[PDB]
């Protein structure tokens, strides 16, 4: 069973992740996303509770699979001779944060607060399940427009979470920390916080703060839009040059700028026009 089980639709995305199609589960007309990954382009693999050799991506997705709606749910997968096919949940209507920001410019702080908070809950969920996403960015975040709920997608650059140093990286350079640029070394959590600082800046300014390696290393933050003093403080904190000067997830969520977040649904009512 595979072709009879899913009705394949139009292509959604095409990148370093691969080829993702809109789909419909023939069983109950459920909206799905059908992701194809070529074996030759897969650089690291693991194994399941019993399992054969599957892509790390599948390992990581199964580990964060649950009722929690903050991380994309892997519903099924198939192995073909030269590829793996991932059946993922698809919200509907949906828009990714990159497209959302492109369309609307810098986000109001209240909306950025709601979105960032949900990103924080989702990443914490990953870390708790032993999974490090390592490609946190606007493109890897879907917005369920009706419910006001965000979903982390694309675990294709991820790894098991560990407390020892990482010497490999294949996420997005412009979201990577100065210790990666300068040394090819990072730790998971502190590097995740850095990329979260980039994302937050992206939300409130409508573009990322650094384009080139030298800017990343210099770590000097210029605000191109009006941003409140506390948000600027949180952003600069996440983007501290020294990894150990960065806030913990707890400190991020305790920060004064993070107080009084909207519920996702209150968020959709106010900012998503539902
Ligand atoms: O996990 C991914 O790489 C992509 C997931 C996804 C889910 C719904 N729509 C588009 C992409």
């Amino acid at each position: 069973p595979l072709e009879s089980q899913y009705q394949v639709g139009p292509l959604l995305g095409s990148g370093g992740f691969g080829s993702v199609y809109s789909g419909i589960r023939v069983s109950d007309n459920l909206p799905v996303a059908i992701k194809h990954v070529e074996k030759d382009r897969i650089s690291d693999w693991g194994e399941l509770p019993n399992g054969t050799r599957v892509p790390m991506e599948v390992v990581l997705l199964k580990k964060v699979s649950s009722g929690f709606s903050g991380v994309i749910r892997l519903l099924d997968w198939f192995e073909r001779p030269d590829s793996f096919v991932l059946i993922l949940e698809r919200p509907e209507p949906v828009q990714d944060l990159f497209d959302f920001i492109t369309e609307r410019g810098a986000l109001q702080e209240e909306l950025a607060r709601s979105f960032f908070w949900q990103v924080l809950e989702a990443v914490r969920h990953c870390h708790n399940c032993g999974v490090l996403h390592r490609d946190i960015k606007d493109e890897n975040i879907l917005i369920d427009l009706n419910r006001g709920e965000l979903k982390l997608i694309d675990f294709g650059s991820g790894a098991l979470l560990k407390d020892t140093v990482y010497t490999d990286f294949d996420g997005t350079r412009v979201y990577s920390p100065p210790e990666w640029i300068r040394y090819h070394r990072y730790h998971g959590r502190s590097a995740a916080v850095w990329s979260l600082g980039i994302l937050l800046y992206d939300m409130v300014c409508g573009d990322i703060p650094f384009e080139h390696d030298e800017e990343i290393i210099r770590g000097q933050v210029f605000f191109r839009q009006r941003v409140s003093s506390e948000c600027q403080h949180l952003i600069r904190w996440c983007l501290a040059l020294r990894p150990s000067d960065r806030p913990t997830f707890e400190e991020i969520q305790n920060h004064p700028w993070m107080q009084d977040v909207l519920l996702p649904q209150e968020t959709a009512e106010i900012h998503l026009h539902s």
